[PDB]
């Protein structure tokens, strides 16, 4: 594909979902989900961070659930990232939220956070280093599967590789959604550069 | 969702793709991809297995690439699993293949195998144990996002949990696609049971 925007989550409801409708009649259901990621590796030496994401469900899906979800329920989400900007208003000029296309409450018997995107860089990479000497890069990505602008961050080896990218380059991103004003951004676990599609005729050749 | 069928791969072409058309004019392009998964964990004690999957691209996508792919090219695939059965013919009565909706050749500068499914069990679980005493279960899953029948396998803790499932139960599967007659099946890395949708009125109540 050219523009790809996919989010998969599995977290627990932190409050009872509260229904709501628009003046015209559109059902809107916001679910606050929490879970955690184990950023650790090797034989320990690291640990694991928590995440809290509000996911929005609209329409008939919102209509069939906005009444049955109890605080503490484990839920599976299949959705995408939504970018919105305005004047005035909010916290701030803009926000990125998770939009649920579907949801499926799961049995708890007695967390998953994955994101995959593909777009174009909106500006040149920004490589920086931490006091300890760890490479870190911030990337601006434009995704149109309106256009959505998303922030991505990568560390160490990946950061240094990404520092060689150029504004406008295509980028495939695979990672997890993270928090922090306050901003929802993507923490890249994997990065690849898709070579552009087939090569036209060309005036002077290439 | 109810029926979910998503496959994501990143592997290297093992031969130059060979174009082909149907009598009516449909473009068909088969790509043979290879890669490997590191089934290992903890401080070693394990290693990593290889995979070879033929992915089929049809139509205009097949038309725009079936000429530019060189043996050795790294490719990203976004697709789904396809089940086909017949009489006579093949190897054998049936086959499961990966159907590519899109593909994106990637720059190699100078592997990914993930599957997510949701369907219903077609029969009761089959729990077995290895000589070493390791729990292993084989599950039959029916997915309709025609219906596709897929085989799934899980080990240890997951296998014993899955042995408590019943024919007809809903199941969410997250794992990797594996080989081996010869059969393409799914190796579950994660399993969850989605509680069925909202509860009707009910004659005697439930």
């Amino acid at each position: 594909a050219r523009g790809l925007n996919q989010v998969f989550l599995i977290g627990t409801l932190t409050a009872r979902p509260d229904m709501r409708y628009t003046p015209g009649g559109l059902a809107i259901l916001d679910l606050n989900l929490a879970g955690q990621d184990a950023f650790t590796d090797e034989s320990g030496q690291e640990r694991e961070v928590p995440w809290y994401h509000r996911v929005r469900l609209l329409g008939r899906q919102a209509e069939m659930w906005g009444d049955l979800l109890e605080k503490g329920q484990l839920i599976f989400v299949e959705g995408r990232l939504e970018y919105r900007q305005w004047e005035k208003d909010g916290e701030k000029k803009s926000e990125v939220q998770v939009r649920a296309e579907f949801i499926d409450p799961l049995e708890g018997r007695g967390a998953l956070n994955q994101v995959i995107l593909m777009g174009n860089l909106t500006r040149d990479p920004d490589l920086r280093y931490t006091p300890q000497g760890t490479a870190v890069v911030r990337l601006g990505l434009a995704v149109n599967e309106r256009t959505h602008f998303l922030e991505v961050q990568a560390w160490r080896e990946l950061a240094e590789w990404a520092s060689e990218l150029r504004k406008g380059d295509g980028l495939l991103v695979i990672g997890r959604l993270v928090n922090d004003r306050f901003q929802t951004r993507v923490e890249a676990l994997r990065l690849e550069r898709p070579t552009r599609g087939p090569a036209q005729a060309g005036g002077s050749r290439p």
